[PDB]
This record gives C-alpha cells, sequence and structure tokens, in this order.
C-alpha cells in the first residue's frame, strides 16, 4: 500500500546523522532520497511503520517503502538544502531576520503535531532538521521515541525526566542555533562544565541578531521548572505573533 516498486528507482549519489541515504529518483520525475540500514531489519521495518502512520507539512514527507525484498528501503522527498546547521552557515551573509523567523516557525509547527500524537524527539538540533529547495525547514520522524548535554534541560541531564518539556528545552537551544547562525552552545565550556553550569542557571545570552522578542521566546523555553516552559501550542502562537 505504501509499498513501492524498486524497478522505479534511480540511485544519482550518495549523501552521518540522516544514516545511509542516497540521492535518487523516482519513476523518472520525482527526486527522493533513498534510506537504506545501517539497527535490525525488524527494527528498520518497525520505523517505517511508525513513518506510515505520522504525516505533517514540516515533516519530511514519507513517498513510500521496499519491504518485499532485500534491501529494504524507505523513500521520501529529497531536501536539496541539506542539513540546517550546515545551511544556516552557507547562507550566513544572506539571511533577513523574518527568514530566521520562520525557520523557528517551521520547527515549531512539526513538535506541536509531534507533541500531539506522544512522540518525542530527544535530539532536537539544528543538525537534525533538514531544509529544502523553498528554504522550508522540516523535521524527520524517523527514529522517535515513544542525551546531548548542550541541548537537554537539567530534569533530563540529572534524572532522565524525558517529557514534552524536555523537547521544549531543545527548541529554545535549535531557535538560538538560528539565530546565532549555526554557532555552538555554551562554547566557553566543556559538556561537563556545560552541564555543571546550567544546573547553577546559566543560560544563553541573547544573539546578535534576535531581538528582545525574540529571545523573550527562547528564553521562556529553559524555565527551570519544566511546568512553567510553554508547549508547542503557546510557542507557536508567540512565534506567529512575533512575526507580525
Ligand atoms: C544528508 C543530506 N541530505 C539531503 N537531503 C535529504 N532529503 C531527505 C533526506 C532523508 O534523510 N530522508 C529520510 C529518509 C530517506 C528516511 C527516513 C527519514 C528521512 Cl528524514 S536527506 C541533502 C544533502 N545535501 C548535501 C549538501 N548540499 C548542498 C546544497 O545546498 C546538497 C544537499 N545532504
Amino acid at each position: 500500500s505504501w509499498e513501492i516498486d524498486p524497478k522505479d528507482l534511480t540511485f544519482l549519489k550518495e549523501l552521518g546523522q540522516f544514516g545511509v541515504v542516497k540521492y535518487g529518483k523516482w519513476r523518472g520525475q520525482y527526486d527522493v532520497a533513498i534510506k537504506m540500514i545501517k539497527m535490525s531489519e525488524d527494527e528498520f521495518i518497525e520505523e517505517a511503520k511508525v513513518m506510515m502512520n505520522l504525516s505533517h507539512e514540516k515533516l519530511v514527507q514519507l513517498y513510500g517503502v521496499c519491504t518485499k525484498q532485500r534491501p529494504i528501503f524507505i523513500i521520501t522527498e529529497y531536501m536539496a538544502n541539506g542539513c540546517l546547521l550546515n545551511y544556516l552557515r552557507e547562507m550566513r551573509h544572506r539571511f533577513q531576520t523574518q527568514q530566521l523567523l520562520e525557520m523557528c516557525k517551521d520547527v515549531c509547527e512539526a513538535m506541536e503535531y509531534l507533541e500531539s500524537k506522544q512522540f518525542l524527539h530527544r535530539d532536537l538540533a539544528a543538525r537534525n532538521c533538514l531544509v529544502n529547495d523553498q528554504g522550508v525547514v522540516k523535521v524527520s520522524d524517523f527514529g522517535l521515541s515513544r542525551f546531548p548535554v548542550r541541548w537537554s534541560p537539567p530534569e533530563v541531564l540529572m534524572y532522565s525526566k524525558f517529557s514534552s518539556k524536555s523537547d521544549i528545552w531543545a527548541f529554545g537551544v535549535l531557535m538560538w542555533e538560528i539565530y546565532s547562525l549555526g554557532k555552538m552552545p555554551y562554547e566557553r565550556f566543556t559538556n561537563s562544565e556545560t552541564a555543571e553550569h546550567i544546573a547553577q542557571g546559566l543560560r544563553l545570552y541573547r544573539p546578535h541578531l534576535a531581538s528582545e522578542k525574540v529571545y523573550t521566546i527562547m528564553y521562556s523555553c529553559w524555565h527551570e521548572k519544566a511546568d512553567e516552559r510553554p508547549t508547542f501550542k503557546i510557542l507557536l502562537s508567540n512565534i506567529l505573533d512575533v512575526m507580525d
């Protein structure tokens, strides 16, 4: 039903953090990314099934799967501009602040949807987002859960207390990364000293390109008390409001 005939794929080039992925052509027309296993065959297939059951404008769009033979493939839309972190660096001289805001908005819409479906991302960060030829940012729904020190809240670092609210903290850091055009958070510190200082209440300082209004949004994501952080729904509203 989601099954694709592998005969209609043409492999064009190998493309890290997104696994074993190649650029291809589907039915001579459609640019695709084609994923193969690097995980057991069983869990790769169950990942594909998670993807079959999730759908949003800001999740990388599943086109189909090949599971009736080996090797197993997962097929999605090709995101031509690659990973967000490298894209921020590539285009750093060009961005206008409205664009930075739309990128935050894109990822925030994906996360509101995933929150609503009781999935946690668990590595929400610029390196793990993809960008299409239109500049639209999307998130992967492969490998979701139902600890990157610089993107984790204290309750995760200390207690492995993962929740919507821990993805909220990471989304704040991702906002900081976007507004800093891909700089490393807490550059001054080792991972260990980062974990240390954050529990002591260290927060990321306002990037050059973030207005006070925008900073207020990312900063709300980092409340010590998880229950004082906003939901992705509230975040999107705040982001939309600051947009006009
Ligand atoms: C690593 C990488 N991927 C790119 N595009 C992708 N589109 C969709 C991808 C993907 O992984 N789908 C997927 C699958 C298949 C299964 C489960 C889950 C998912 Cl999300 S990977 C582009 C790219 N480029 C290198 C540098 N460039 C400079 C141009 O500005 C050209 C672009 N590099």
